[PDB]
């Protein structure tokens, strides 16, 4: 399912984003924009073999099982296809575990990258919240 940006928004207040250890609604939807464009079928091979999934890009070496990473460990306890249903729950749940995890948001590189320091507002801006 490829979200909007709105309906993306609401369905993250509602698993409880909106000022999850400090990051207000803005930098999730940011984050998802970039990582996947809103899409929770999206798929990218790394380099180190391990695999990105979902509407966050849940990473396979951590966080998820796929069958197919070596030695990796499955932190989040799910299958990693679960990542990639219209129901966000799943990746709502394993991110909410990774921005605890100490680095925060600076986990995804897109949000560092294109999020971080921006007017996140802005991707919340318009949506009846
Ligand atoms: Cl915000
Ligand atoms: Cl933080």
């Amino acid at each position: 399912k490829v979200f909007g940006r709105c309906e993306l928004a609401a369905a993250m207040k509602r698993h409880g984003l909106d000022n999850y250890r400090g990051y207000s609604l803005g930098n999730w939807v940011c984050a998802a924009k970039f990582e996947s464009n809103f899409n929770t079928q999206a798929t990218n091979r790394n380099t180190d073999g391990s695999t990105d999934y979902g509407i966050l890009q849940i990473n396979s070496r951590w966080w998820c099982n796929d069958g197919r990473t070596p030695g990796s460990r499955n932190l989040c306890n799910i299958p990693c296809s679960a990542l990639l249903s219209s129901d966000i729950t799943a990746s709502v749940n394993c991110a909410k575990k990774i921005v605890s995890d100490g680095n925060g948001m600076n986990a995804w590189v897109a949000w560092r990258n294109r999020c971080k320091g921006t007017d996140v507002q802005a991707w919340i801006r318009g949506c009846r919240l």
